[PDB]
């Protein structure tokens, strides 16, 4: 008569083996999600960092290459 | 047998919980790495123009 209670307490425990499995896991899929916020933010300043030296050449090409109009 | 047959039936709700749960936070990370190889471009396109603004203003001293 206990092979119910003896059944059970293996697969209560098995199961308790993949709340853990995915608990943890889920913890790890988390720490993840939150670096694409900041990933997004690098992005956008390093495009923002090279616009400005985009146009810190075009301004530099500029007052450069009349000086090898006028030498 | 019946504080288990109710966790086998409880406990099957929180592991459907946390299946649903996390394809969610799969689709996500699907995206991370190309928001990577974004920053990386930049970074390296913001470097080439960096230094290419130092070396075109290296011509400034002889003009």
């Amino acid at each position: 008569l206990k092979q119910q209670l003896q059944q059970a307490e293996e697969a209560l425990v098995a199961k308790q083996e993949v709340i853990d499995k995915l608990k943890e896991e889920a913890e790890q899929h988390k720490i993840v999600m939150e670096t694409v916020p900041v990933l997004k933010a690098q992005a956008d300043i390093y495009k923002a960092d090279f616009q400005a030296e985009r146009q810190a050449r075009e301004k530099l090409a500029e007052k450069k290459e009349l000086l090898q109009e006028q030498l």
